[PDB]
């Protein structure tokens, strides 16, 4: 062959994952510097670096099934996941379908239970390799630099054994959807416990509590007046409340809170939506009134209207023990009340405005911050994952067919464009917690007492912003040095333009940085947490919330049966999905905010930076801070009426890759 073909004959993947992991180490060594700081070699350098990573790091508004979002047209080489959470992901993944075969009927599951058997002993196997090469490097530090290539193979392993899963996965699939009261719902479990939340679902206070401490703790709202769409009367807020209290006296005193969906939009169908899969789905807009008893204890749930329009659809009030003939009509309206939150918390609060914005903040760093750029350095962790576990949400969880289009009643096209264009309207310092808090005018804790992720996310806010403030302050001597940073400003053009980021605008001092950094830093480590956590123990039990309902809301408070209530919980198949997405995406936890060293071997620092890593230093301080905050929320949850562990640093990743 030609002479020019030698370099192309021997040139394989594997390879290049060695290389691209060595010279991660090698380039670490270099000192982090601002541009201007930079002498002309390295000024040559990064520039000449920069100009490659655009070839590699490339923006697209047209990826498939999530169109008009900007994302990476591919995953580089270097940004697959590492071996560790390859194995940790294979690991639940494997489980759950060792899990869900062993349900089938046994003639279906025949070749599916020796296929996973030989999956499982090949992950136990990678598993020993993985444990084997650790002790080796432990035993010889020395060999730790030679022994990453075999991790490296290692990595192409578990890649091939994932290959396998998914091609597994595709034919249990489609063979479930051709098998498939509220014992269903516990059955599509098989050997996994329910969540604690079947014990609780059915009560009131415990419906209330979500709106605080649950996967969608930002739509709450406090009201001062009731909207005019909602026209609840005095009477109707007497019988629940208590004939010495008013809704004008309630909403003078701050105890008056608000739940309208009115922003799903397209998610919420007006009507009916048939599918082949599926059967009929409905979801909705519903709005929701929440109010504090006098003593501020916790909130109760008041009214709920099933849509906006209140000529169409009746007033809902929480009804008294001894009214039978108002139970079910009352669980009805509850259970819209949860439909519209799936749809809410999934496709705005989880997908919109943690994955798909992480997704715009690293494609920008990577093209426009030098990796010896110090925020670079600092902001490359918190996006550890994020374009690969994005690129598996688009191909595997958006296409026709696939879990969303299951387990959400709108028609996938619009739950697409609905996803996206939320995505596209977040507000970049709007949506910063501080801001969100006082917009809903929930920040004050003598008004709303309990209000878990609000106070434990403070917490974490106010420890990431210290952060930032310290380690801009070792590199940013003024106003002068933020605004003569060239990358930066290239970085602000890049996050407003190409990423499309709603709100951001140029960087013209320190504080402002330092705020910036803190949104972009907890929006990629404690706000993904807080609400991508509560999948599991939240979310999976189908009777306590799902995405679709097989019935429309209920068209009277009176005369509705258990029947009736029963009609609206979704097919087998939704439930199936469900438990195993949520299961999934809750139970792996990789990397933690804080640590600040390679989640893979060799587990080195990503600090070079003296002073930053210093004893007593600004690393060191945001570490015993977030010990002091896991200490302070511990110290809450035993004061609280369940725990609320979602921003426990000791369980918050440092970047969104699950
Ligand atoms: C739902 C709302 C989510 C909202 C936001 C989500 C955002 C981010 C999450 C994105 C997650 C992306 C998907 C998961 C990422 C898992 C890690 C991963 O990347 O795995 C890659 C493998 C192989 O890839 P490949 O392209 O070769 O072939 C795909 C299938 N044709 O994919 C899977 O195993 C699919 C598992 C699907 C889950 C099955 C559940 C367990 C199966 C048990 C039996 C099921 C019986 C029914
Ligand atoms: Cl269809
Ligand atoms: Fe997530
Ligand atoms: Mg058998």
């Amino acid at each position: 062959d030609s002479i020019f073909f030698s370099p192309l004959k021997y040139l394989g993947a594997e390879q290049q994952r060695s290389i691209d992991a060595s010279r991660s180490l090698l380039d670490n060594l270099i000192p982090p510097s601002l541009p201007q700081y930079d002498n002309l070699a390295g000024k040559l350098a990064r520039r000449a670096v920069l100009t490659s990573k655009k070839l590699v790091y490339v923006w697209t508004e047209n990826f498939a099934n999530v169109k008009g979002v900007p994302m990476a047209r591919s995953v580089p080489l270097g940004e697959l996941p590492n071996v560790d959470w390859l194995l940790k992901t294979a690991g639940v993944i494997v489980e759950l379908i060792v899990n869900f075969v062993a349900s089938l009927p046994a003639s279906a599951a025949a070749q599916f239970e020796r296929i996973a058997a030989g999956l499982s002993g090949d992950l136990e196997a990678a598993r020993q390799v993985h444990e084997a090469l650790l002790e080796e490097a432990k035993n010889d530090p020395a060999a730790a630099g030679s022994l990453l290539l075999r991790f490296t193979e290692l990595q192409t392993r578990v890649i091939a054994l994932l290959t396998r899963v998914g091609l597994l996965v595709d034919d249990i699939l489609k063979s479930a959807s051709n098998l498939v009261g509220l014992n269903r719902f516990r059955a599509v479990f098989g050997t996994l416990r329910l969540p604690e939340v079947a014990d609780s679902f059915r009560d009131d206070e415990a419906f209330a509590y979500w709106r605080v401490a649950g996967p969608n703790p930002l739509l709450i709202r406090r009201v001062d007046a009731l909207p005019a769409n909602f026209p609840l009367g005095e009477e109707q807020f007497r019988r629940v409340m208590g004939a010495d209290d008013s809704l004008l006296e309630a909403a003078a005193s701050r105890r008056l809170y608000l739940l309208d969906y009115a922003e799903l939009g397209k998610l919420a169908p007006s009507g009916a939506v048939d599918k082949l899969l599926t059967g009929t789905g409905f979801a909705y807009a519903p709005i929701a009134l929440f109010a504090l008893g006098k003593d501020r204890a916790g909130l109760l749930p008041v009214a709920i209207q099933c849509g906006q329009d209140p000529a169409t659809h009746p007033m809902f009030v929480r009804p008294a023990e001894s009214e039978s003939d108002l139970y079910w009509g009352w669980q009805m309206a509850k259970t819209v009340v949860q439909v519209a939150e799936e749809n809410y918390h999934e496709m705005f609060v989880h997908l919109a405005q943690t994955h798909l914005v992480s997704e715009a903040f690293c494609l920008a760093t990577q093209r426009t911050l030098a990796p010896s750029h110090p925020l670079h350095v600092l902001l490359a962790p918190h996006f550890e994952g994020t374009l690969f576990i994005n690129e598996g949400a688009a191909r595997i969880l958006l296409p026709s067919a696939g879990f969303i289009d299951v387990m959400f009643a709108a028609p996938i096209q619009d739950t697409q464009a609905t996803a996206g264009g939320n995505r596209l309207g977040f507000d970049f310092y709007r949506g910063m917690l501080p801001e969100s808090l006082k917009a809903r005018n929930v920040d004050d804790p003598a008004a709303l007492p309990d209000y878990p992720y609000r106070d434990d996310g403070l917490l974490v806010w106010n420890a990431i912003r210290q952060w930032a403030a310290d380690y801009v302050a070792v590199y940013y001597a003024s106003d002068g040095d933020v605004t003569a940073d060239v990358e930066l400003a290239a970085w602000v053009g890049e996050v407003i333009g190409s990423g499309k980021v709603a709100g951001f605008r140029p960087i013209t001092g320190r504080s402002q940085l330092v705020e910036v950094l803190t949104m972009v830093i907890f929006t990629a480590s404690a706000q993904h947490a807080a609400v991508n956590f509560p999948q599991p123990s939240m979310m999976t039990y189908a009777p306590a919330i799902c995405a679709m309902s097989a019935a429309p809301a209920p068209d009277s408070p009176s005369g509705k049966s258990e029947a009736d209530w029963l009609k609206m919980m979704p097919p087998t198949l939704v439930a199936l999905e469900k438990v195993n997405i949520y299961h999934l995406l809750g139970s792996v936890y990789h990397g933690r905010l804080g640590d600040y060293r390679q989640t893979g071997f060799p587990y080195a620092p990503v600090f070079s930076d003296r002073r930053v890593t210093a004893s007593g230093g600004p690393l060191e301080r945001f570490q015993a801070r977030l010990k002091e905050v896991e200490a302070t929320i511990r110290t809450r949850n035993q004061a609280r009426r369940k725990p609320y562990e979602y921003l426990l640093p000791s369980r918050i990743p440092a970047s969104t890759n699950i």
